[PDB]
């Protein structure tokens, strides 16, 4: 049938092709699909000659339900296969398998496909264009897909935050404990907490009545991303040991991971509690691999992974105490 | 030969296997690899019985150069193939092809492999374990790999920022223009600027002497990720039209994309100027797809993609003017 179009969708399908060698093959598929009612976006007739920029191709993809990907032996050699073809390929295999319609011409060897396209289910179109009705089937089919979050979270957290606060953070923390007379009861490392469920708390004082907000480090003011005087503040807390003595520390959660928790709770999002654990562990590895490259930032902070499934109002305070032990022992 | 170990690497290889059906096959490969000098991490002997948690497996992967992935017909059915096996698979095909050593037992059909493993180059190990020396080759080989950043950037930017400021932002902007008497010369939509090169500026006033910092919106103070009183501030600028009249607007860059610029400039990072354009366009699509789901946030802001390759000190001011035109016209 002719599926009705969602609001952003103005085309039924966008024909992604290599204009050097398959601009004639793509035009043939255009007629085969539009003859049976569908409205497609063909670059030669629907774009302006000078308005074939990368963003214009992207808007057509954003405004089309499906994307017919024309792949030929000659197209895999041109720069199109390593540039504009990939802009129609999503990381989420869920969206790829529903949105992308690969069409293999001539040599249909799936092994020759780049790694992005190799695990996809493609249609073999004969040299006489007889499987053209197979293409029409994938366009008639009328839960948000989730790609991989590990690399985006880790690289952004490093360049966009850790690279900002961690340089000369030792002096800032040591100058804080000397002013407040916290020697022997406060470390100099920034503690980044990584709960297993990724459920970040508004304040570490929400874990137990033993954690108390005790101040903050000097505010880092920076004009970034067009926001003038964006504040980067680090909060100081304190835990009470079993011996009634207060140990201080600069602590915070890895707040970027809280998105994985919110996506898991959002029933419309395609991220279940099982993949959340996978995405969080790929994030843990990637971030720790990035920190190994920068030794002046890695050893100025301490990542602490733990489970937060138990309801013990004492499990979290003693964990922070046992974590400051190592830091004070190493000093 | 026996390759020397990098600092975090304490094992030559981590044997990732399904303990239900291949715990005996994995032990066989352990002896075949350790007999020739390599130090491996085998779960049955190197982990404690109760200390086989997901994070412990991850630390072993972080502390091993290579990862030998044992894959059998019976392992693809257990939950291990859909959970712990994927934690050794990186999104970056560059790191995967160098670090991951897939070992196919019994049925070696690459089509049966999940999409993460299907585009990989695997070793067929016979039922008599004769290709065991092939495994040793991939472990002897002694530029940072970059996965895909689109989904991590887009989902984080939405839940972690847009979902915070955009609700009831119309009243905040309209209350700002009514107080400063900016009717007819100021819109009510937040302008998110998306330069093609991803080079975000510290202040939009850095584009031209016509852009002036003219204040900010009321500060949004929130305890998030354990940081008490984290400020979310939106800056107000003003452009000067060709007629000398000042048009106001709330504007800012999509600062998450600046990481792609810094990774491109960092010569050690495996992200060139060509993939940066690909990753930025996958990000543009993914973010706009996310915003379509939330119609109360999408239509309260305006993404503006443009080229910033020219040095025109007038191209940017007139672009902001032509962008406020549509918003004032639609009011
Ligand atoms: N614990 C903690 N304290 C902070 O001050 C802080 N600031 C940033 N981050 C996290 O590190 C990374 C920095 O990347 P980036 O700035 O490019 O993207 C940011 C940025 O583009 C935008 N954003 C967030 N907060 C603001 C803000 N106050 N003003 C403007 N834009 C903002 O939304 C993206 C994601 O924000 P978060 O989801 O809060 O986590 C960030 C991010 O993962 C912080 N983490």
């Amino acid at each position: 049938s002719v599926p009705v179009l969602r609001h952003p969708h103005v085309y039924h399908a966008f024909i992604s092709y290599c204009a050097d060698a398959d601009t004639s093959h793509a035009r043939t598929i255009l007629d085969s699909v539009e003859s049976r009612g569908f409205t497609c976006c063909f670059a030669e007739r629907d774009f302006l000659p000078g308005e074939c920029t990368s963003d214009v191709v992207v808007d057509a993809i954003h405004c089309s339900k499906n994307v017919i990907l024309v792949i030929s032996p000659a197209s895999l050699q041109s720069e199109w296969s390593k540039f504009e073809m990939l802009m129609a390929v999503d990381d989420s295999h869920q969206r790829n398998n529903v949105c992308l319609v690969p069409v293999l011409l001539g040599g249909v060897k799936v092994d020759d496909l780049p790694p992005p396209l190799r695990p996809l289910t493609c249609i073999e179109l004969m040299d006489d264009f007889r499987n053209t009705d197979d293409i029409i089937q994938a366009i008639s089919k009328p839960l948000l897909p989730v790609g991989n979050l590990a690399h985006g979270f880790a690289w952004g957290y490093y360049y966009g935050y850790l690279k900002i606060i961690l340089p000369d953070l030792d002096k800032t923390v040591r100058q804080w404990r000397r002013v407040n007379n916290a020697e022997g009861r406060m470390s100099e490392k920034l503690f980044l907490f990584f709960p297993q469920s990724c459920r970040c708390r508004d304040s570490i004082a929400d874990e137990s009545s033993l954690i108390k907000h005790r101040g903050h480090l000097p505010i880092i003011t920076k004009d970034r991303a067009g926001i003038i005087e964006r504040q980067y503040k680090n909060t100081i807390y304190s835990v009470t040991d079993d011996n009634g003595e207060d140990y201080f520390f600069a602590g915070e959660y890895i707040g970027v991971i809280h998105t994985m928790f919110e996506m898991e709770q959002n029933a419309t999002t395609g991220l279940q509690t099982r993949e959340k654990y996978v995405q969080s562990m790929r994030f843990y590895l990637t971030l720790k691999r990035i920190l190994d490259t920068d030794p002046e930032c890695s050893k100025k902070c301490k990542i602490v992974f733990y489970k937060d499934v138990n309801n013990s109002s004492d499990a979290m305070p003693r964990l922070i105490c046992n974590e400051i032990k190592n830091q004070l022992r190493k000093e």
